[PDB]
């Protein structure tokens, strides 16, 4: 129980919290012991001091001991400025904070203000002090997009007037994350995307045919996701891996055509029935301005993987009638303790046959 003070590093990681729901009070420090001693009184009167009052890089509050000889009761106001870490957002949060006396033969737990000057309780004076530190209930929803939030808290350990002891340094992590709004998003089409291969005839019976569909993958989480993984499937159960586009009326009368996809600068060649798990490290990201999956169809910016699915279709010996297939695209994007539902998007395509 005897604590001598000094500096200390510490690491605190809060989340994932999904905007969902307002946010909970998160402690940082709960009483923390900073100093204390038996025998002596040196750790009387324990403050505690922003490296600035003006400044939020490392947070800010008062950065001198109270002037006034009466204590300052209740919590200290700590303005921190979080970076996000895709998009390097800047936004400040507050953190609250108080420290509490420890008294050998008496008990004063009242809260004070981190610079406040001391006091004796019953005419005994502290032998050490304990530091709280924690954010306020709602602070997360006041981050302003998805995604993993950083700041670094300091503050001074000393006596008042008198040597300072130390600094502690701690890093805050937000984890922030909107899974309600994951998704794979097509600027092109409203609800429902549909194309053509554009089918050409030439050099004889055969047919040429290529057109593609451009999309965002969104995580929720500004692409923080550390993977993942997409799917492209048709209903044409068969080992072939191949995509098939049938005829409206007959069945087993049927063109074949392939999918690549230019994911955020990774050239793919998906096969049907095969998920790829891809590492987001490699990837490029942009700002896209999507619409709300789940309420109405504003749109508000977020950082997302950008996609462009291209078909290509060559073949002979085509059929007379016109041809349609669907492609089902899923998407789940890497979780750090659950699974994210996978999400999905339907593409029906179009064929033409010509008769001269």
């Amino acid at each position: 129980a005897d604590k001598n003070p000094g500096s200390e590093n510490m690491t605190n990681t809060i989340g994932p919290h999904d905007r969902g729901g307002s946010s909970p009070i998160y402690n940082i420090l709960n009483s923390y012991l900073t100093a204390y001693n038996g025998s002596h009184h040196l750790y009387d009167r324990m403050s505690f001091l922003c490296l600035s009052s003006q400044n939020t890089l490392n947070g800010a509050c008062p950065s001198s001991d109270a002037p006034g000889t009466a204590t300052i009761d209740g919590e200290t106001n700590i303005t921190l400025q979080f970076t996000e870490k895709r998009s390097l957002i800047k936004r400040e949060l507050q953190i609250k904070g108080y420290k509490q006396f420890l008294f050998k033969n008496a008990n004063c737990p009242s809260k004070l203000a981190l610079n406040s000057s001391h006091f004796q309780c019953n005419r005994e004076q502290a032998s050490g002090a304990t530091l709280s530190l924690y954010i306020p209930a709602g602070e997360l929803n006041k981050l302003p997009f998805d995604g993993v939030w950083n700041a670094v808290l300091k503050l001074n350990v000393k006596r008042r007037y008198d040597t300072t002891y130390g600094t502690y340094t701690i890093n805050i992590t937000v984890n922030l994350t909107d899974k309600g709004n994951i998704q794979i998003w097509l600027p092109q089409f409203k609800s429902n995307a549909r194309v053509d291969l554009n089918l050409r005839p030439t050099g004889g019976g055969t047919y040429i045919g290529r057109n593609s569909v451009d999309m965002c993958f969104y995580d929720g989480y500004s692409t923080n996701s550390s993977s993942l993984e997409i799917r492209f499937q048709d209903d044409n159960s068969k080992s072939d891996g191949k995509f098939y586009l049938k005829k409206i009326n007959d069945d087993s009368k049927e063109l074949v055509y392939t999918l690549s996809l230019l994911l955020a600068g990774k050239n793919l060649t998906p096969t049907n029935g095969q998920a790829l798990n891809i590492n987001t490290a490699s990837l490029e990201t942009n700002w896209n301005r999507i619409t709300a999956v789940t309420m109405p169809e504003i749109s508000v910016p977020v950082l997302c993987w950008p996609g462009r699915l291209q078909l290509d279709a060559k073949v002979k010996n085509p059929e007379a009638g016109q041809y349609m297939g669907n492609i089902k695209i899923t998407f789940t994007p890497s979780s750090q303790t659950l699974d994210n539902k996978q999400v999905e998007k339907n593409i029906t395509v179009t064929a033409s046959v010509d008769p001269v």
